[PDB]
């Protein structure tokens, strides 16, 4: 997928994704997958 702008709420929902980062959520994710590094992977809806 293309880069989604990490701004869909503020529902602080830290989703910790395959990479050892807590997004603040799934979306703000999408600002990682989008311009992180690598495809990290959501694991735990939260701090790990």
């Amino acid at each position: 997928k293309p880069d989604a702008p990490c701004i869909c709420t503020m529902q602080y929902d830290p989703v910790c994704g395959s990479d050892g980062i807590t997004y603040g959520n799934a979306c703000m994710l999408l600002c990682a997958s989008a311009r992180s590094d690598t495809p990290i992977e959501l694991v735990h809806k939260g701090r790990c």
